[PDB]
Formats: C-alpha cells, structure tokens, sequence
C-alpha cells in the first residue's frame, strides 16, 4: 500500500525515449548556432513524468520563421510596446510582433500595483503577467473572429477581412531579477504565460537601469553569458523554441561588479600614478569628519585629476610616446595589434607584453579608482559591444546595443562589428524616444531609418515606450478638450473619428465578444434564452 | 491592412476540426455523457491556435482510476487538502485529491479576506487553489525523477516510489454566476490543473455549506444547464474534465422559482383560503415598529396549513366522503409521487377527477420575504434530482445531515434503478460527530459499505483543517509549556520514527534537484552549490 | 485648466510636517536607532496626504512586548506559521508569530511555483503571506468581538479571551534587490501587517537558507545601506516597524567585494606567490569541455599548491618560521592591533607587518576568486560579533545563524556583541535543520530557550515548525485513513480535538458563521430566511 510500484525496465527505456527525443529536437534547422553546454541526459533528468506542451512555444516557431524570411529579404519585423488588450487588438491589423515593455510595466503594470521609474524593482512575475494579459487578450479575440467567420456562409467570409490577433510576443526580462535560478523560474513563467521571446540584459539587478538612463553597472561576460545559457536550460527543460534576445548596455555604461573575466580588462580602467591611495577610503575619511556637500566632490575632482586615469593600452602607449624608444610608431603598433577591443588579453599578458616591448613594469592601479559600492570602473563603447555581442552570440537568437542616440553610422559599425565574426546573427534595434526625433534626423531621413537598418541585418526593431506616449497625448488632448467643450468633444475628437478611420472598437459590444458569448449561451440553454445579450433593444443598431 | 486567407484551408481546417471533436466524442469515455449541441457549434467557439491542458491527462488518470474502482466496487478515498505540504504527503497513500471550498474560505481566499463557507470568496480562489498544488505535484514529481535518474539502476530499483501525480477534484460551488460565469470558472480550473469540478443546485446569492440550514435550491434545469456550461466549456478547450452534479435537496426548504414542472411535488402551499401574503403581513407589522413578531409568524403558520399538494389531497380523501379511500389514494399516489415529474395543473387536474373538488393550494403566499418558495425535500427528491442530473455528470452526489447507511443506500438504489451505472460519490463530513453517530467497529468499515452501493468517490471535506488544527494547537501547547523539549519530543523525533520525507526538508523541498540545474547551467561546477559540504543535513544520516 | 494653491499654507504645513516627524523621532520608542538622514529628507518623500497603517500600532505591541521580556531576562518564542488556522490556534498561547521566507517558498509563492529556499520567488511572496495572515488575525479578533458583545457582562466573564492579534515578524530574505527594491519591499510588508521584518547580508540570488551551504556575503556597509533604506521606508510611510539584522558570516565562505576595511581581517588569499588565477584556469579547462568531478580535481590541486589563509595568518607563519628573536612577543605587537574587531584595512596590515618583519609578506586574494567573481571569506563566531555590532546601530534585534543549538556559541556571540552594544535584543533561530535530540539531551532542551533568555535573546523561533508538525500529522492520517478508515478520523483527530479542547471541532462558530449570521440579519432589518446557523445546522 504505503508506495507506488514502478516497472524499472520501462523508466529506463522511457528515459532513453526521451533523451533521442530530445537529440532529434536539438537538430531541427531552428538550433542551427545554438550552443548548448549541457546533454540531451542532462536536461531529460530534470523533466517530470508528465510532459507538458506550452502553446506559446508554437509562437515561438512562427515568430523565427517570421524572422528568418526578414532576414533573408533584408526587411524588418517593425513594433512597439503594448500597453493592454485593446492594443493589441489593434496592433495585430497592421504588425507583426508585439513587444512587451519593461520600463511600461514598472509604470502601469507592476504586480503590486506601485508603481516606479525603470529599475526592475517590481516583483519577478510581472512582465510575465503582462504577456499573459496579452496573451490571452489575443486568443480570446481570435476566438471572437471565428466564430464570427464560421457563422457566415463562404461567400460572406470571403468579403469580411481577415486579423491575425495571433502575434508572436517578445518580453523583456530585465537583468533576470537575480540569480540563475531565479532566470530558470522567470522563463518557465513566461513561456507558461505566453512568451515567443524574452531579452535580458548585463546589467547587475538592483542597479538596473533603463538603457537611457546613467550610472549603469554591467556584469563579467562569462556572467551574462550564463543567465542566457539558463534561459535555454529553462526553455529546454519545459520545451519551448523560445527566442533568447542579448542586450548589451555597454555602449555607456562606466561601472562592472568584477574584474575576474579577462575579455573585460581591456576595458578597464585604473590609475597611472603610484601615489594615488584608494579613493573610495579618502572620500570615506572625509566624510566621517562631516565635510559633505560640494566641498567633498572637490576632493575627488582632485583625486581623478591626479590619479591619472586611463585604459591600460594608452597607458602603455603614452609611456611609448613619451619615453626613449627609437621606433615610436612602429612600436604601438606591435601592442595595438595584439592588445585590443576585440583581442580578449587578459590583462597579466597584456602587461607581459608591454613589457618585453618597453622594459617597465608599467603601472596600473584598477582598485584604487573603484566606487564606494565596490563597482570597478568601465569605459565601453561601441567596440566594447562589439566585443560582447561577438561573446553572447552564440547563445542568442539576436543581439542588441543600446544607444545614447538614433546613428546610422553607429549601427553599422556595431552590425558591421558583430557580422565579421558572426555573419549570420541576427540583431536588434531600439527605436527610443527617449530620443528627441525630430532633432536628431530630418523626416525624410526618419521615413527610412528603419529600412535601412534593415540592410545591416536589424531584423527585429521596436519604439520601446510608443503605447505610453500614444495614449499619454490622446488622454490628454481629449481631457483638455472634453473639459472645454463638452460632449462635443467625444464627438468630434474620438466617435466620428473613429467611423471613419474603420476603427472596430467604435461598435464596442462587437468588438468586446458580445455576439460571441450570445452565441456560448444559446447553445448551452438548448438553441435559445431570454437573456440574450445582442437581442433586440441593444443600442448599437445606431451605428449600423 | 489586414492578413489574407485562403478561404478554401478556412473550411477544410473547420471541417477537420469537426470530425476530430466527432471522433472525441465517440471515445468510450463520454459513453454515459449526453451533449445537448453539436460538434459543429463547438468546433465554432474555438480558436486558430489548438492548446493541450495537461490537466486533461489527470482526468483520463481519474476515469480510469474510477472506472476499475467501480469495477471491483472499491472506494478512491481521500480528503481535502491544505496546501503543498498535504499532497506531498498525501500521494503516498491516496490516489485523488479533494480541494474544498469550504478550507479555501477560511484558509486561501484570494483577497485573503477569510470567512465561512459561503462562495462568497472571489471566483478565482478554488482554481488558484488547485495551481498551488498542480504545481507542487508537478515539482515534486520533477524533483523525485531527478534523484532517481541520477542513481543507478540498481540504486534506482531498492528506493520507493511516490505518484505525486494524483487527480485532483475541486469545488466549484455553484459556479459563482450565470452561465457565461461558469464556462469562465471550468475554463480557470482547466488551465490550473482540475482533474474534476463539482458543482451544485443551491442559489449562488445563499450558498451556504452542505451542513449550515437556511438553504435555497434552484429549479431542476437551472442547475441542468450549469453541468451543460461545465461541458460546452470542456469541450471548447478540449478536456476529459470529470462533471460532478450535486444536490443539496435532501435538507432543503426553499426554491427560487416554480418554473420546473419536477419540483411541483415538492412545493409547499397554504391549504386555507383566508390565509393571505405572509411576507407582506411581517412587512406591515414591521413598518409599524412592532419575538413578538415572529409570534405572528408562528400563529400564520398553524393558521395556514401549510403542506405539499398530495397529502392535501390525500387529507381530503381521508377525512372525505368517500367510498374506497385506501384505493383512492392509490390512484392518485401510482400517479403522482416524488419520481413522477407530474405538473402542478395535472396533479390537481387528476385529483379533481377523483374527488371533484378543486382542493385549495397556494404556494405564492407561503413565500418567505426575498420571494423564495416554500420546499421540502428527502432523499426521493434528491433521487428525483440525481436522476435528472445523471446524464449530465460523471458522478452524483448527495448531502445528508448524518452519516446514515439506510439512507445512503435509499439514494443509492433510487438513481441506480433509473441509472445503474452512475458514479455516486459520498461526503465523510466532519460536520457529524462520529463517535456519536456510530461505534468503532462500523466506522472502520463504513467506507467499504458503501463502496458497495456504489460510491465510487467518498472525501472527508474538512480532514485537513482540522489535523493541522490539532497538531498545531498541541504543538503550540507543549511549546508553550516545555520549551524545545516539545520540538524534539512532539515533532522531529516522530518524524524520524514514522519515515516522513520532510524531516530531511532541504531535500525534500527540492534543493539537490535545483544544484543540479546550477551546475549544469555553470558548465558542471559551482561554488555557490546549495547541497555541498556544510549543509546541515548531515545531522540526519 | 491646473489647481492653484496658497504657497505659504505649503511652506506652513511642510515645517508643521517636519516638526511632527521630529517630535515623532524623539520618542522612547528611537532611543538606540542611529538615522543618517534629516526630517527634512523624509517629509520631502511623503505625499500631501497622511496614511495610518495599522501595521504599526502591532510594531508598538511588539516593542513593549520585547521591552518586558528584556527587563524580565525572559523570550517572546515562537515559530513560523503557515496559515490562518495556525496563527488562530497559536494566538492562545505565543505571544509573537513568525512568518518564514523557508515556508513561503514551498507552500506560498505568489506564482504558485515551489523552491527550496533560494528567495527566487516573486518580491510580494512574504508580503502576501503576511497579509494572508493578518487578515485572519483581523477577522477572528472580529468574530470574537461580536461573540463576547452578544452575551451579558456574567457571560462574558465566563469565556475566555483569545489575542488573535499577535505581532508578525516576517523574512525579508537579501531585501530582493537594490535599495529601491527594498524600500518597495518594506512598502508592502507595512501595508500588508508586517510588525518587524529581518534582513540578511547575503547576496541576492545566491541566497542560501542559513544552513544551506555556499553562502555568498555582502560588504558591512552594503547591508548596513539596507537596513538603513528599511528605516527610510518605515519613516517616509510612518511605520514604527522593527528591523532585524542577520548575519550569515558564521559559515559563509565567500564574498562579492573587498571594498570595505571592516572585511579585510577575513579575506582568503594565497600567499605562494607562484600560484597564478585559479578562476582563468578553470575557464581555460571549460572552454575544452572539461566539465564535471575532474574539473574539480583542477581545483583540489591548485588549492593545495595556494596555500590558501588569512593575512595574519601569514604573518605569525613568517614570524614562527623566521629568523627573529623574541617571537612570541612579536606576534602579539600584531595581533593586539591586527584581529577580527579591529577593523583593520589590509594596506594598514600589511605596513605593520613590514615594520615588524622587514618583508612585504606576500598575499593575493584575486587569485583564490571562484569563477563568479567571489572572493573567499573565513568568518566565525568572531566576525558575526564584528558585523552585529556594525549593525546594531541600524537594527532593533541582531541574529546570527548558527551550523548547531550550541550554548557556547551562543553566548560568545552575546557577550561579543553586548560588550559594545550593552542594551542591544538579540534573536535566535531555533532551526529543525538541527537534529535536536543528537545535539543534546532532553533535560537541556527544555530549558535551552530560557538559558539563552538569559543571555539577552529575546526573541526565539523555530523557522520551519509549522511545516513540520503539518507534515507528521497528514502523513500520520493519511497512513491511517489508508488502513482503517473513517475509524482514523473518529481516533485520531476529531476525538482529540474535544478531549484537548481545540475551538475548530466546532468548525462553522469558529469560521464565523454565527458572526457572519449578525451582519445577514443586521442588514435584511432584524431577520432572513437564510439563516446559516439557523435551526438544522448539525453543530447540535
Ligand atoms: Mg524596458
Ligand atoms: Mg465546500
Ligand atoms: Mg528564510
């Protein structure tokens, strides 16, 4: 009684079963540069007895499909943040994906209701409850359409539309929201919740910035690397072709957790000047005596001045450039080949090296410039990203680098950058408006921006926070107007407006499923019902 | 603008769709299940995009489980869970699992806002309630696999095994609503893991517990259409989801309407011409500031002679002039019974023919003051009941006051005679005193008995409460009294001695299953592993 | 189209603000508790209009309540409570009610998706979980109000009086993030009826149970920042809330930053010179798919070739194999200035080792990093003094986990931490991670609590007790109801429950149905025919 018996023969051989299952997956054309660092054994071993098939992996598929024929025709997948259902429902006439927001979330969607400026610092589940809230809102209309299509005749369908509501979602993730284990549960949710894709960022949590924000603090590589890899781990085990996006917010970002990664010392920065002692315990003395306020910012606007600070390479190339060697130019050069954005020395070889070519031990102190938190500090840019998209490639279905602004020339170089190592990548564009647009591009210029990112291998792109500000102007000006002119101006700015731009919603009773439930009800109380939502009496036979 | 279709693919996919959903219904699981729409209706209501709740495999996992229970009359017994913790637990000796709505209002309410057992909860609480312990079976279930797979065979086959995997049937009140509610609430339990729902004939505005007085049915097809609106919504999202009907009939004493011509029987009137509106008699006694006005309700009621419409009729004869009385209620009685569905008009018709009065009975003035009728149930009405339900729902169920066999088999034989090879499915309340209501030797046994007749299903509603109730008030004492002693005495030595896994509580709540992800997200190795050298577990070795 | 305002009535109200947030701040209830920002700072955050959260009349509860167990050298113990049912039957007996992070990530997370306890799930578990039972606290003290207020003054008399209302402390694990996380964390567990929260230093998604293993720490003063922003928070939305402090240093073995002085006596390095970084050697040995239990042998021998230890350490070792006189007298010109409370930075350590030596004493913890980036960390008894008085300032009780129920240990880390903090609560985890009846005897174990009452832990709980006695008793029926029926249900509870008095036998009055009943009839003018504790219910 007190156990369940188990055929042990039958364990094994389902075991088996499934790890060739697996191995067969694995080896569909969609995991063609998908690394895996794990085995078909390891994965099935974490599975449960009861295999379970999330629907939104089927949106997966259709959103790289979707991909693949852009890339392969050198057009864009073009978006924006959606904010809620009606959204969505609307989105789906004119576009092919559909992203989620993070930075929305944090102002309208948190699942504690507190909202908050884009800092990741809602709870975990509540991007995924926002897809979820699309999701569903989305097969609910398709729901909706064809029962409307089914109860006409063929010859009525062929005249009514068609919309696919059936969008593929792609989320953001923020860093993670912790650790790895953290990343796993996070996946599992979105994939449960209704997920084609997810993006995650290198940023350290709790110090997550919006990418257009400042004082941001990256990871080690390896680090970031890793949460990728525990996405796939995730979607693996739980069996989705979920798309892992790679953001990089390294472009601007001057602070890193750690210097243990070697690809990252390049970047580095320390002081030259042996004198210099550790600025964090200065600025802390100080204090502790109750100088604050401007006059302590003195001190380190001093200190920074002395120290010296710089990149370890034009460390080496100013003791070069103002030193006692014959052959200046020549001699750089043996450094800069060897020692460079994309080059991966660490920072022991790089020293090595400088010395055999100069006979010193060129000083170089990292510790000492670092901030009161700890974070070293960090000069990236777009060879920086280069660098790390080259690193997150293979472990990601696109990559992604924020910018401080719409150029065209910086896109190419970080596309250009990426595609020399890995010509096949597929990458991704923020569209930002926290970019002014109209002051950074001409409109011509504007009209074509996104073609022709297009042709450097973009293939994903989306105006972040677009749903906000589309419903943050239209709240607005028909509040303003509203309280100046009354019922005229609901007339005048929105319903008439609304018939005449086709907008479904106007026939708001329709839109929202009415017929459709009328249709649940009739069928469940044998063919027919007194209480029948569509009947006659209701009051959208004025917009017929 | 807009997305083009080929029309053509349009309909065939339909078409496919509907022969699929044909071939569905077919299955020898649907044998007894009678569908009042078509395929074509449903495959309608679906969507482009076909979904797989896996849910639905915990109901073929219970159909089946019924099915040989029915087979060998024996009993799937289990009780109401808590939490996690509970179905952890419970797998290793029972082999469904019952959710109560009754723990969900004190315990689990999704406002958090606690209360007896009324559904007046939000519509959600249950089904997020059945989640929280899906996923949990489901993670334990992930977490024993990995342990198992990571010893040898021969390790593998000395280390039992448990089914975390038990079906799960959940309350679902009395929908929580109309019908569009209960298509909602079935597609919510769906998608969070239900093997089962049951459902029953009480007023939602009134729901009380199977056991609290004061409660209000609704007509025969209302409660009908709800086991329909269970299926439609099954259907549409495509699970085997077992539909269990029940009747609060065999205690109640009040109907919302009349319309039902099956409750006719059943409804109580006023024999006595000059007795008029009782609710409104209180409503003018009352407006006029006046235990002394249920004085007057007391003095309306013996004035009004109050009874259902047979034994009105039956008193006419008997105190009658007339010559063969014995043989006169026959004819009305073979006629006109609880089982008999007989209308009010025709019931009255036919004792006018056979006593040439028209007897007097009003039912409208009996009317409690919200507008209820009057209603006396037993057990017939709830066989009448039962069998009106029966081609609706995987198993029937009725509520009694106690824990009487005679009356368990009078239901049971009532529907089986109509219905042979309906489930039945029994409460084992804690709402009864059991050491009152019968010695120890018929206690161990009564399970068993009624396996016999039948009831396939049989729960203790409140078992969870009330053990954690207990061990945590002991508990909490000894604490109080002794310290830690109490700890190590009441608890943790027990545990040890019983075998229970969760002593050991880093291994048992899935800590060496979540290392293994880290590492082999890590590359095989990490420093930060939960279950390495330093772990307090092994105090317990 | 704006709303105008009167500028001086702003300026009037804002400085009546600030004086009533200082009046508020110089209450008996501060005396101990250091803040590094001004009044000023607070009212600033607040809004124009002021919300009361009964949360903290139950922190003022609390407080008072701890106050007398200090002066009495008596506890306020308790343990971890699952659900309403629990803090409804513990009410008649504790007197405080613990809500752990260990529970909620089995048996409550806000996603439904269970864990070992790795403060993985959703920020709003805790503070969901606490609502969950403060809302019982809430209703149960409301159904027995109305109980009592139905009866005559000579009924009342006779039945006895529960306190549903007992003040929750509750985990706030790592804090879930960055500092803005946290205030948003202490947000909620206000909102929500939280009378205290705990805190740990412990790096956020590594976070570890206190007797897991690989537990990763944060600088002194990053977890000081936290404590801090919990206070911030408590100020800005007007809670008396308690913080705790809890170190996990006892145990842990690595940490994320060298930053702070205060940490350097315990940070791990090598002191082979020849030893290069351990953490590129074994990226190098992955990126060749080495992988698994040979990797770890990588490791094994790089160790043993480090020779791996803390500073000073390093320096007795060259004095002791040294050619110097008076050795024994030279070691202790280092370790009377160089030890675990001294706070002494590594560069400073280093110049006195020079001085008293000769040699710059080599030793690198770069090399000895894990691959993270962590660095290693040898903290005891001795550290979690360090860190608890770092702490004090910020923190109304202090904590330290320990790997065993060991007196000795408990009272070092006390007489450590008092020595400097004289008047500082300590709290005491009574973990079921322990084996109790192998770590000591029965007699011990009854007065093990009063014992460390005496050494000024005045708040003690069993973390896991709720999950475990919840456990033992439906594995026990289940195993029972399996063998003999409904016989198990008649002997092993129900009976039970009316032999030991226990209020939920009677399951619909202790519910609130008769409570329920009041506002049926209330409302519907006096009666109703729907009655639910009416004639027929069968709790006759
Ligand atoms: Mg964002
Ligand atoms: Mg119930
Ligand atoms: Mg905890």
């Amino acid at each position: 009684m007190p156990y369940t018996p188990i055929d042990i023969q039958k364990e094994e051989a389902d075991f088996q079963k499934e790890v060739a299952e697996i191995k067969k997956w694995w080896s569909e054309p969609r995991w063609r540069k998908t690394k895996r660092i794990y085995s078909a054994e390891d994965i099935a071993k974490k599975r449960g007895t009861l295999k379970i098939n999330h629907p939104s992996s089927q949106q997966a598929d259709k959103l790289f499909k979707l991909l693949e024929k852009h890339d392969a025709d050198k057009t864009v997948s073009f978006t924006f943040g959606a904010l809620d259902p009606i959204h969505v429902a609307q989105m789906a006439k004119y576009l092919d994906s559909i992203y989620v927001s993070g930075w929305q979330c944090s102002s309208t969607a948190s699942t504690s209701n507190e909202p908050s400026p884009d800092l990741a610092d809602y709870p975990m589940d509540t991007v995924p409850n926002k897809v979820e809230h699309l999701w569903f809102a989305q097969l609910f209309h398709d729901r909706k359409q064809r029962e409307e299509r089914l109860t006409l005749s063929k010859e009525e369908r062929a005249k009514t539309p068609y919309i696919d509501f059936l969008r593929p979602i792609i989320a953001d993730a923020d860093t993670g929201h912790g650790g790895i284990t953290a990343i796993i549960k996070l996946t599992k949710m979105f994939i449960e919740r209704g997920a084609a894709g997810i993006h995650i960022e290198d940023q350290a949590p709790g110090t997550k910035k919006c990418g257009h924000m400042a004082g941001k603090v990256l990871v080690p590589v390896q680090e970031h690397i890793n949460r990728l890899v525990a996405i796939r781990a995730s979607a693996d085990i739980f069996g989705s072709n979920l798309l892992a996006v790679a953001r990089t917010d390294s472009e601007a970002a001057t602070l890193i957790t750690s210097t243990i990664d070697h690809r990252d010392h390049y970047f580095i920065i320390g002081a030259t000047n042996p004198e210099a002692g550790d600025l964090a315990a200065l600025m802390a003395e100080a204090e502790s005596k109750g100088i604050y306020g401007n006059e302590l910012a003195a001190i380190e606007s001093e200190w920074t001045k002395k120290a010296g600070l710089k990149l370890f390479h034009e460390a080496v190339i100013d003791e070069i450039k103002n030193g006692n060697y014959s052959n200046k130019d020549a001699l750089i050069k043996k450094f800069t080949d060897k020692v460079n954005p994309l080059s991966h020395t660490s920072h022991k070889e790089a020293k090595k090296l400088a010395k055999e070519l100069t006979g010193k031990d060129i000083y170089f102190n990292w510790d000492v410039a670092r901030a009161r938190e700890g974070y070293y500090r960090y000069q990236g840019g777009t060879q920086c990203a280069v660098m790390r998209g080259r690193a997150f490639a293979p472990y990601a279905d696109l990559i992604w680098m924020e910018s401080a602004l719409p150029d065209y020339a910086q896109a190419k170089e970080f596309a250009d950058g990426v595609k020399a190592a890995v010509p096949d990548q597929w990458l991704a564009y923020n569209l930002s408006p926290s970019f002014n647009w109209n002051k950074a591009m001409p409109a011509d210029e504007q009209e074509t921006y996104i073609k022709r990112l297009g042709k450097l291998g973009y293939v994903w792109q989306f105006i972040t926070l677009a749903g906000l500000h589309t419903t943050a102007l239209a709240v607005d000006d028909f509040s303003n107007q509203y309280s100046q002119i009354g019922m005229k101006a609901y007339g005048q700015t929105v319903q008439q407006p609304e018939i005449e731009k086709g907008v479904e919603v106007v026939k708001h009773q329709k839109w929202s499923g009415a017929t459709y439930i009328d249709g649940l009800l009739k069928m469940v109380s044998g063919g027919v019902t007194s209480t029948a939502a569509m009947g006659q009496g209701v009051t959208e036979d004025q917009f017929k």
